[PDB]
């Protein structure tokens, strides 16, 4: 049966929901949607509202939406973001126009903890290996984040973690901003076709920062940042440049000046040598050479932690969708079956 939904103006948008959501309140807006905190009377929950904004305005923008649904509904592990509940206003198919997506209410990110709090060898251990925790779930799905950093990691007042995405440009990539500074640099340049092992570069530089309070590469700009890395990480050598196919990219790493791979331990400095060891094979230029999620786990580094039962991979996940030519009213029909058959979690 249909709830009974009703209205209100949040900040000149109109807010339409079932009435078992509460205490409505703005926490986040931008151009892809915007975010109202609520009390979700039916669970005793404080959630989260996402209202889509322009959902199906053009096929790009109704492909993503569809992509968010999917990937919403299929997301069941502890460490990474799930779906509470999913709702339209609209009676058809014909009426259908907006799109709400409700989740737990997150508190702190990673970026009010590492400014904030000082973290123990102990709290780096537990957070770092919550993120592989998840990490390994999501690549288990051929899921790559392409965006992980502090402020994409929300974490309870019991240090337990969850990876999310809050994205609502070249522009946005430009200059001395946290944009940039977690990305894997193949995608940051633009050398190759880039896989999931972009998201281990993320976490090896969240880690670093963790670990010493500072951002591992804060560039300036693109080339100021590739320069941080290559100081640290060594220039690459001919195996990694043969991979690089964009001629144009390769070309320019190749004017650099060689530069060894520094000593780690004398970088982060009184840190615990499993985390160094750890951060040598998470920070390397190769990206077929980095360390998996999967692999990491292992790692005797994570000992108090890893338990090899209870670090589960995701149910297949059909992403066919994804190289499908469509009508936004495809799209937005697609979408429409994936609201109405979801299914909220049991108990
Ligand atoms: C409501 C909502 C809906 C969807 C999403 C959301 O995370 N969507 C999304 C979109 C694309 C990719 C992924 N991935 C996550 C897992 O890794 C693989 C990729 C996730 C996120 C939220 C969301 C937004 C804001 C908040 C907040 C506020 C944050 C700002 N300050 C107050 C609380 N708490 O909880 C929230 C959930």
């Amino acid at each position: 049966e249909r709830p009974t939904f009703y209205r209100q103006e949040l900040n000149k948008t109109i807010w339409e929901v079932p009435e078992r959501y509460q205490n409505l309140s703005p926490v986040g807006s931008g151009a892809y949607g915007s975010v109202c905190a609520a009390f979700d009377t039916k669970t005793g929950l404080r959630v989260a509202v996402k209202k889509l904004s322009r959902p199906f305005q053009s096929i790009i923008h109704a492909k993503r939406t569809y992509r968010e649904l999917r990937l919403l509904k299929h997301m069941k592990h502890e460490n990474v973001i799930g779906l509470l509940d999913v709702f339209t206003p609209a009676r058809s198919l014909e009426e259908f126009n907006d799109v709400y997506l409700v989740t737990h209410l997150m508190g702190a990110d990673l970026n009010n903890i590492v400014k904030c709090q000082k973290l123990t060898d102990d709290h780096v251990q537990f957070l770092i290996y919550q993120i592989l925790r998840g990490l390994k779930y999501i690549h288990s799905a051929d899921i790559i984040h392409r965006d992980l950093k502090p402020s994409n990691l929300a974490v309870n007042e019991d240090c337990e973690l969850k990876i999310l995405d809050f994205g609502l440009t070249d522009d946005e990539m430009t200059g001395y901003v946290a944009t940039r500074w977690y990305r894997a640099p193949e995608i940051m340049l633009n050398w190759m076709h880039y896989n999931q092992t972009v998201d281990i570069w993320s976490v090896g530089c969240i880690m670093a920062e963790l670990l010493t309070g500072r951002t591992l590469f804060p560039g300036t700009d693109h080339i100021d940042q590739l320069k941080l890395i290559l100081r640290l990480v060594g220039t690459p050598g001919a195996e990694l440049l043969k991979k690089i196919s964009s001629e144009s990219a390769r070309n320019y790493i190749q004017s650099l000046t060689q530069m060894p791979k520094m000593n780690f331990a004398n970088v982060f400095i009184g840190a615990n040598p499993l985390a160094v060891d750890l951060l040598e094979k998470m920070l390397v230029l190769d990206s077929d050479k980095r360390i998996t999620a999967a692999q990491a786990l292992a790692h005797a580094y994570f000992a108090q932690y890893h338990d090899p039962d209870d670090e589960p991979v995701a149910d297949p996940y059909d992403q066919s969708f994804e190289s499908r030519d469509l009508l936004i009213d495809e799209w937005k029909s697609l979408t429409y079956d994936e609201v109405i058959s979801f299914v909220p979690p049991p108990l």
